[PDB]
Order: structure tokens, then C-alpha cells, then sequence
């Protein structure tokens, strides 16, 4: 049954609160499992201490690049990259989890949290989960965005894990 995970967010030197997310293992099991493991660090690496390096107001907050911290890095639990499982889940509104990529079948660890309906990404990025608690914390992340995506203050995943 669908995993639930959390990230505790720190903005600048200040704790912002916790985002809780439901992962859609029923629809995209490989994609959900990757993100789950990256929250728990059970495969030896993951999101803790990494940043949201690209934040665009009214669009999305992107993170998961825990190797290069700039959108060029990251890795999945399966290797550097894995296939797009399917595009069943659509970018219908804010608070959705979706995989960042560099073209078809290039999923690694980078992901974004949507801040509005982003339907122009449908069929291009794999949606795999949703925020169940802490939409307000996501809005605090978004508040640090700029049009060119540069964060105004550092946004860090201070802690993360699974409810299990």
C-alpha cells in the first residue's frame, strides 16, 4: 500500500516545517520506490542535506540533485537513469510530485513539486505522488523563487524519511 514519506525543510537558517507526500506505487511502482529509498537512505545515499536548487514562482520547486546541486547530477537506486514508467498521472494542480529529466527515459533522482497546474508537462514528465500535509511549507519554498529559478535563500532538506 502506497508509501508515505516526509521532508523537513529549512529555509536560510530557519526551520520551515514538514512536507508529507504520498507516493503512487500503484501507478508507478519503480518511480515511487526510487523516491522512497532516496528519502530513507536505505541504499546508502539520498536526499538528506540536499537543496531545492531551482525554484520558479507559480510553476515548481525542483530538487534531488544530491551530487552536483545544480540540475546536472543525481542518481537513481537502479543506476544513473531509468525509463519513464507511464504518463497516467497528469500535472493537474499544485502539490504534485513529478520527475525532472533530460529527455525520454532519463529519470534519476531529480524531482519537482508543482506550484500550479503545469499541464504543458503532461506526457513529458512522470508524475508519481502528491503532498498530503504541508502545502504551506511548499508555498514557503516557492516564496524563495525567482523568474530565472535562482533561490533567494538556500532551501535545504534538513531531514527526510518514511512513515513505516
Amino acid at each position: 500500500s502506497n508509501p508515505q514519506v516526509y521532508m523537513d525543510i529549512k529555509i536560510g537558517n530557519k526551520p520551515a516545517g514538514r512536507i508529507q507526500m504520498l507516493l503512487r506505487s500503484d501507478v508507478v511502482p519503480m518511480t515511487a520506490e526510487n523516491f522512497r529509498c532516496l528519502c530513507t537512505h536505505e541504499k546508502g545515499f539520498g536526499f538528506k542535506g540536499s537543496s531545492f536548487h531551482r525554484i520558479i514562482p507559480q510553476f515548481m520547486c525542483q530538487g534531488g540533485d544530491f551530487t552536483n546541486h545544480n540540475g546536472t547530477g543525481g542518481k537513481s537506486i537502479y543506476g544513473k537513469k531509468f525509463d519513464d514508467e507511464n504518463f497516467i498521472l497528469k500535472h493537474t494542480g499544485p502539490g504534485l510530485l513529478s520527475m525532472a529529466n533530460s529527455g525520454p527515459n532519463t529519470n534519476g533522482s531529480q524531482f519537482f513539486l508543482t506550484c500550479d497546474k503545469t499541464d504543458w508537462l503532461d506526457g513529458k514528465h512522470v508524475v508519481f505522488g502528491e503532498v498530503t500535509e504541508g502545502l504551506d511549507v511548499l508555498r514557503q519554498i516557492e516564496a524563495q523563487g525567482s523568474k530565472d529559478g535562482k533561490p533567494k535563500q538556500k532551501v535545504i532538506i534538513a531531514d527526510c524519511g518514511e512513515y513505516v
